[PDB]
């Protein structure tokens, strides 16, 4: 297992991240339940980093999920969640029982005013290490990074813009790099695009960009070699990306991305796909 | 397009009824409100908004775009000491809706605080009838029998009416003694019925898991998709009012109402129920 340093962060985070698929829904039983599974197949195969966004918001699921994280030792594992915003990283920290959190980030005006000066604070006292952002657009992201105070936000986290289908997130790795930010890219297979079952039934995703890649993943089926295996290994294999989110709720889903990026990348075959993925590389689905 | 009776209560829902599914939370969300407009556009009355409670500001998308619609024209249902009724208030207060037709409870003694509560709102003419909601039958059975006599309306049970379960069948004629309306719900075993297949989270045994995909590529070589048999069997019993299925894309909807529009094959229901052998009503609850 390979590890990169989250920018001027210190924080050693594998080059996969486990991101604990969203529990929300009726059968959130089995979800969260499979989730426990999965937080702990992912620290004894190497994942120190475990984000738990999805189970903020949840009274009983966190709690639980408190116990679980209370099984684990103190530097097993390196834990990231999502005015008052100072009362609800306390509120879920002490639902949690971890004494503190290893980075903050924020969902999502001017929060560049509000939220993040609270979490400045915070980080201050000792009950954070270290504070980020999450959002979908990147524009925002050096928006809200460039009005903030220097050196406020040390992570930022972004989905969708670094695929076999998606590119986008090259364009600013260089400005991150420039005002020492770690990056976390997420969603790596395009949300069902680079899936061999296929795409999911909310996805909006046009026709067009919907057909390059099941052309894609059909091409990858016939030359065994899973469009996600490569998915997965491809937003893994950037240097300047620290780390990759990817959620999942079985153990075994854990275990085979593990052994997907653990095994060698066909460059070749990125490139063939690359190709195939035509017109729709960084077409927008947002 | 077919209309029956929930129970005793004097709705009219459709055989088939609209549950709207659940970051990328507003995508779906805008996808969903128009869907609503599609399904209650085509008569698909029964709206249940129990995905919306719980986030204000999603909920509040839906009150504002629906009351664009006429309030006889849709039935409507959601989620849920006296907290519930509270509930029900603040739901109606960003739904901006006086009255809500259907008023249910998920999941141990709901039978002498909450429900009583909810049939005290109904009195009031805030809520029009009360049911509960639980994937186990005889946990609504449980209910149904330790509450007061005539309260439960409605019972929602999911994943019990399909192709590969039928254990709703059982309680049927329980069900009928007691006064109770029936909502199915999840008619595809949420992705065993499908063509696409299962999802990852799904915990459902190896053997049904082979036997439903069996099933499925036999209806696909059939050129019959498995989805549209899996909706017209489940609309297909008259002794269950509505079946709910929960979808973001208005296609799928249209897909749907098409499909129960259409006549059932019963020769390739049994087909499908030979393909499906000792795995049906195998729970992976």
């Amino acid at each position: 297992m390979e590890y990169r340093e989250l920018g001027k962060t210190g924080l050693k985070v594998p080059v996969l991240s486990y991101g604990a698929s969203s529990l929300g829904g009726v059968f959130h039983s089995i979800k969260e339940s499979e989730a426990i599974q999965s937080v702990f197949t992912a620290v004894e195969h190497g994942l120190n980093f475990i984000d738990v966004s999805p189970y903020y918001g949840h009274y009983k699921a966190e709690t639980v999920l408190g116990k679980a994280l209370k099984e684990l030792p103190r530097e097993s594992f390196i834990l990231s969640t999502k005015k008052r915003a100072q009362e609800s990283v306390y509120e879920s920290m002490e639902r949690l029982n971890i004494d503190h959190i290893d980075l903050i980030n924020v969902h999502d005006n001017q929060v560049v005013n509000e939220t993040l000066p609270a979490l400045v604070e915070l980080k201050e006292k000792g009950l954070v290490g270290h504070v980020g952002i999450t959002d979908l657009q990147l524009e925002n992201l050096k928006w809200v990074i460039d009005h903030a105070a220097p050196d406020t936000v040390e992570a930022v986290l972004n989905f969708c813009h670094y695929s076999l289908n998606d590119d986008k997130l090259v364009d600013f790795l260089d400005y991150f790099d420039e005002k020492g930010v770690g990056v976390i890219n997420a969603s790596p297979f395009g949300m069902g695009l680079l899936t061999q079952r296929g795409v999911p039934e909310w996805h909006p995703a046009p026709k067009s960009l919907i057909e390059a890649c099941a052309k894609a993943a059909k091409f990858c089926k016939e030359q065994g070699y899973p469009i996600e295996k490569l998915a997965v290994q491809f937003s893994v294999s950037n240097p300047r990306i620290p780390t990759t989110l990817f959620s999942s709720a079985k153990s075994e889903s854990v275990l085979q991305n593990i052994k997907y990026i653990e095994e060698p990348i066909d460059w070749s075959l990125v490139e063939k796909v690359k190709e195939i993925i035509g017109d729709q590389q960084r077409v927008s689905w947002a």
